[PDB]
């Protein structure tokens, strides 16, 4: 057994990039000893073929070990390598190979492809050398690297390849290749061969082609993204029993922050979004607000909330549609405002379609101490989120092996992902020292959101995505219909969660769960809060905006004294185009309320007659006794008694019972036939509005 | 002015028949003085041409007045004559004629038709002599009748005709004819010329051909029936202000009576008829009962009631179908039983289709002191009655000028009519002394009821019909369906009044009119008496007689917990063929009850689901919670709790209210949808029956 203390891992790194730090963490996890060559100096090794500087530094380092037969040295890259197994296991596998210097093997011959015939034949394994990782005795390695006498821009790979292809040297020093990836696993050309092998508190990779458990995972060539993926788990990235291994899990001045808000398309519930900005649990005197609105549709919305935002934050800036900025130039300008302000410690980009339910998001993200991190936001009950887990070869969306697991929060942690959007927090120093260019989001025909992620990947920055907590959701903005007086009224299908929070009474849900909010003012007439004040005001407004009320000749489905049809001044939902929306409200909220209050009854909230009635002393103030063409009737007040009108009660003749004082939010549920002959009392002043549905006719 | 004391009216009469008495009443009304020739002796004047005995008696009477120029004598028939005007008016018209002996005129020449050319020409009046009525001076009349020297069977008319046709005698004695019916009105040949002229307290006839008001109405020849008609009014028969002038209007042992009951066809509600016989307000020890039943269908009905009838009356006799009697032979035998029993003072015939609502009928009729009298009975709300007012020439039904007035009781009194049926009271002495033949109803191919009336008309007996009171009604027996276990159950259409009295609860009507019989045991569940005990027992019985109850696979229109269809063991009205009948009950009795209890609601009692449920511990004892496919539900108990079954209540879950003890007559009205989730509690012993209708589905 070779003493693990005789093993030394040597690697090259000119800076402490996240990839290098990721490498060290994996090495520290297995208690490896690591010598890092070239931390101070800068990389003259080029971009293409190169890395000759690697050999020069190694040749110098080796001279102090030139006679150490007792020393085993392993050389590996650091930016694109993670370790997966112990020094003890690594040394056992090395001795098993009977080699004195074992290079990693790969599927391709590079750079000179024609040398492929000088290589020995290998039945089913990888055939060619890869200088990304080799291991051998110090004496043997010294005899190899000693022969370096070339430029820093020359090909380190070709240097080793030429030595290995020397048949006499190959067998005199007994050099070998790890054909079946027992120790070194190069990913390029082998993606379909590699899968994660999980354990309780550590994760490995398994090669299913050769049924081996490699030690060194090298994401060489165009496999940086796959290595990022594997590196979220291997070795202690994320474990079934330990969870994430580098994030917070369990949560005196906070840093100054530049908050940038982007309205790049017509967005539902923007007033609610702007209102929510005042509620983020981050001291606003430490926040600077930049808001780009591109939509003339939203100029009134922004204008209404701007005085509150200016009072709230320490500094504010609006760039409206009159400036003719594209999304790419707007996001460039916002990010560059933080870059050029040394007091900007963090940059927080937030799009209008991002709904943050966790007011602590900025804190949580800032405390995770990453260069770039984004909270995971999902469309309600669907898989689409604000991140991608994988990329198609030509940089389109692809589903990663673990995407659904992350979106469904079956695995939670902070993940290295190739694409993030809609919300993210960027270290200010990173903008200053690593991405100093202005053209982050633009300068190409590429989409701005993709150009942003590409810009950071090209610099080797990690794009982190936290689903460690519930952060929020994403609004559906696809086909938002803007041609209404109040478009958010028509949003009950696309954004039902947000639609409920805005338009359903706040105490509806607790009234549905009992708690004694529902009342029964008259026998079998139930009274419950249904619509919020905003819904009523907006619904009345949309009716008056149509403005074509009924009158003479109007026929309603009421029954009074045989055939003397009883009319109302009203507008039917069908006329204003809101029928399908109202039926959906009936299905979702009135049905279950009815089935709770009338145990035994079942309904699917069928309604042919849905309409808003107007009562005025000047036209039709009252509604004479009658029955309804309905199994039950929904009677929703839409404005305040006293403030808006006087009188106008609802009277149930057979019970000598009167709803004298209706409530603006509240609905009456009463039977429509046989027992509940009712009349609407006269409206003596003002205007009275109610919403009526003859359901289950 | 001729002194009315010088006027003497002479007539002939061998007996005091009703027609002669009718004549005298009219004469006494105008204070005429009347000499009646030949009361003691018998009529040798024949049947054909005759009446010579009339002249012989007049010739003798005249000899004492042969020289009385101061005396005016009028000779008229008596059996077929009524007087219509005063002696004073009669004498004024006689003197106006300038005649010394004025004969009545008529349209026909009789007997010798060929003499028609010897008569003078008359422009528009009647041309020929009629010996039924003449008036003249006693001296002139004496000179005419003095010449009689012929047989008692010779033609009185030809004797006068021959004298009148003597041109010398005609103008020497100045004989004349009442061409234009100023005094004498002969009806034969002039029916269309004669109408009634009404006054406040007397009635006349007017001749519309000559616009005259005749004094003497002579129903000569085949006009006896028209004279009977006119004689009901003229002169004080019936008046607009005085009413009838010979009947009672205002009502120690009563006479012994033979009561004869006839069941000659299958008759509805015969058990009720037989029961009613015990209730006639006439002391039963004075009544003898004869009952002819021709229907084997009614033998059980007769048998059930016979012990009560035998105990009730002083003597009873049944002649059943085993005797093979026709209606004519049965009615002959019954009437002949009274004829041959001198203790039978009155004969009362009553058919099974005659319903006597006035228990005092026998008394009322007996106190009217007629030879034959019948109470007026009508089919409910129709014109058909138990009498005819007129006859077609070949003796079929015809509508008299005043028929509808009588049936509608616009004129009330005791009327001389040509045809009566179904109920009548006959003086026993009339059967003995005037109709002693056995063959009253039979002996011809004529219908028995017509042969009976013909038999009395041929003897000059009057058939009287009293509508002075409400007496009763006539059952519709036309197409009585006998092929049921209880045929009277299917009689709700033909005999709705009698059907209600038998099958609707006795207190239904008073519950409909308020009075606080209706109850409301649970909220909006109304409880009222609907069906009588007999209806329930007969309805259950008809169901079990069908005997094919539902079970597995049976599907009912109930709603419970979505789609888990709730069955009952039941029979639908459609299966036993009683649907149309039950819907009629719903329309007539459940509809108005529902509209009274739910003010505002209107219904026409539509019901697709009508069925009787059976509950037993051995098959289906209960009915789980559910709603009904109905606007409201009718739940009628059909038998007694305790006596017939145990347990089995009706429970309304949302109200925590239980109908623990239903009532056999009574119905529950409750809403079928939304509010009244109900379950039928288990039946622990016996059998429980209910009747259910899902009305207005
Ligand atoms: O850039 C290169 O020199 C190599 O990039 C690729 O091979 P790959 O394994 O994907 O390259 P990296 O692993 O990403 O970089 C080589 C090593 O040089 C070090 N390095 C690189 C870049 C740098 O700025 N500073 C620095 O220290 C890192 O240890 C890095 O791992 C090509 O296959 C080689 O032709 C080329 O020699
Ligand atoms: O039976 C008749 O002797 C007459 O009947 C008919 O004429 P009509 O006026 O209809 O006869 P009636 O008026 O019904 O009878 C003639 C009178 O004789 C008297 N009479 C008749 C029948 C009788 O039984 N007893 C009796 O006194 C009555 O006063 C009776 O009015 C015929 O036209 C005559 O041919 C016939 O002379
Ligand atoms: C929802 O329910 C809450 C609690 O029942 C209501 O809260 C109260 O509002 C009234 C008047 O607005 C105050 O007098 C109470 O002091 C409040 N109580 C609490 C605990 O806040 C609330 O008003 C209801 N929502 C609506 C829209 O009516
Ligand atoms: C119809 O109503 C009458 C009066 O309300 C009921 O008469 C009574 O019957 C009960 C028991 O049968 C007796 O205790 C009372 O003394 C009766 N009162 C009178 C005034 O007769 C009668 O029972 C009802 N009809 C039915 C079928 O129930
Ligand atoms: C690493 O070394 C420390 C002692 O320095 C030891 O406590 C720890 O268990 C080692 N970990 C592994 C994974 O060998
Ligand atoms: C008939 O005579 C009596 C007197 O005897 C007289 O009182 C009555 O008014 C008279 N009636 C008529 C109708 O002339
Ligand atoms: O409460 C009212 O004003 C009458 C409403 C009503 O009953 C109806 O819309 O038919
Ligand atoms: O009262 C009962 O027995 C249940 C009757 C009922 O509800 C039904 O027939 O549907
Ligand atoms: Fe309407
Ligand atoms: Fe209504
Ligand atoms: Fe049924
Ligand atoms: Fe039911
Ligand atoms: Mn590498
Ligand atoms: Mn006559």
């Amino acid at each position: 057994p070779v003493n693990p203390e005789k093993l030394l891992v040597i690697t090259v790194a000119t800076a402490e990039t996240e990839g290098y730090l990721r490498f060290l963490r994996s090495a520290e996890f297995f208690n490896y000893t690591v010598r890092t060559l070239g931390l101070g100096e800068e990389w003259r090794g080029g971009d293409t073929v190169g890395g000759g500087q690697k050999v020069r530094w190694l040749k110098k380092e080796m001279e102090k070990y030139a006679d150490r037969e007792d020393m085993i040295i392993m050389f590996v890259d650091s930016y694109d390598v993670i370790l997966a197994g112990s020094p003890t296991e690594l040394l056992k596998k090395f001795v098993q190979s009977g080699s004195r210097l074992l290079f990693s093997a790969e599927s391709f011959c590079w750079p000179e492809w024609g040398l492929a015939e000088q290589y020995p034949e290998v039945g089913t394994g990888k055939r060619f050398l890869n200088s990304g990782g080799f291991i051998g005795f110090a004496t043997t390695i010294h005899q190899i690297v000693r022969q370096w006498k070339y430029k820093d821009d020359d090909d380190d790979q070709l240097f080793y390849t030429r030595l290995y292809l020397d048949p006499g040297l190959r067998e005199k020093l007994s050099l070998n290749l790890d054909h079946k990836s027992r120790i070194f696993q190069n990913l390029n050309g082998a993606l379909d061969e590699v899968v994660l092998k999980f354990d309780r508190n550590r994760v490995r990779i398994r090669n299913v082609a050769y049924d081996t458990l490699p030690i060194v995972v090298h994401g060489n060539g165009p496999t940086k993204l796959q290595l990022n993926y594997l590196g979220n788990y291997v070795p202690n990235g994320w474990t079934p029993e330990g969870g994430c291994g580098f994030c917070n899990q369990d949560r005196q001045p906070p840093p100054r922050v530049f908050l940038a808000v982007f309205v790049e398309q017509p967005t539902p519930f923007l007033p609610r979004f702007l209102q929510r900005l005042l509620l983020l649990d981050y001291p606003p005197d430490r926040v600077t607000l930049f808001l780009h609105n591109n939509e003339v549709f939203h100029e009134p919305h922004i204008a209404d909330s701007w005085p509150q935002l200016q009072d709230h934050f320490s500094a504010v800036k609006l760039v409206g549609p009159e400036e003719a900025l594209s999304p790419g130039e707007a996001r460039d300008m916002a990010m560059d405002l933080c870059r050029q302000d040394p007091e900007c410690e963090f940059y927080f980009s937030l799009d209008a379609d991002a709904v943050l339910t966790n007011l602590q998001t900025l804190r949580i993200l800032i405390e995770e101490n990453r260069k770039v991190i984004a909270p995971m936001l999902s469309r309600h009950g669907k898989l689409w989120s604000n991140f991608w887990g994988a990329l198609s070869p030509d940089e389109y969306y692809a589903r990663s092996e673990d995407y659904v697991e992350l979106v469904q929060r079956k695995r939670v942690g902070v993940w290295n992902v190739p694409y993030i959007s809609q919300a993210y927090v960027i270290r200010g120093d990173t903008l200053r020292m690593e991405l100093p260019q202005r053209d982050v989001f633009s300068g190409s025909d590429t989409d701005p959101d993709m150009a942003f992620c590409k810009s950071f990947r090209d610099k080797g920055i990690f794009l982190h995505l936290s689903n460690q907590h519930e952060f929020g959701r994403l609004l559906a903005t696809s086909r938002y219909d803007t041609e209404h007086l109040h478009p958010d009224l028509w949003q009950i299908f696309d954004n039902p969660v947000d639609w409920k929070e805005q338009y359903i009474h706040e105490n509806y849900s607790r009234a549905l769960e009992g708690e004694g909010i529902v009342e029964q003012p008259c026998p079998d007439v139930y009274w419950f809060p249904l619509l919020s004040e905003q819904m009523c005001d907006e619904l009345v407004a949309e009716m008056e905006h149509y403005g074509q009320w009924s009158g003479g000749r109007h026929e309603d489905s009421r029954l009074a004294g045989g055939y003397e049809n009883v009319p109302t001044v009203d507008i039917h939902m069908k006329q204003v185009g809101y029928e399908d929306q109202w039926l959906q409200l009936l299905r979702t909220y009135v049905g279950p309320m009815t089935e709770s209050l009338f145990p035994g009854y079942h309904t699917k909230a069928r309604a042919v007659m849905n309409f808003v009635v107007r009562y005025r002393p000047d036209e039709q103030p009252s509604l004479r006794p009658h029955h309804d063409s309905s199994t039950f009737t929904l009677n929703v007040a839409l404005n305040h008694k006293g403030l808006d009108y006087e009188g106008g009660g609802c009277r149930f003749l057979r019970y000598d019972c009167v709803i004298s004082s209706p409530r603006k939010g509240w609905a009456l549920l009463h039977p429509g036939r046989l027992t509940h002959y009712h009349e609407g009392l006269p409206t003596t002043w003002g205007t009275r509005y109610i919403m009526v549905s003859f359901v289950d006719p």
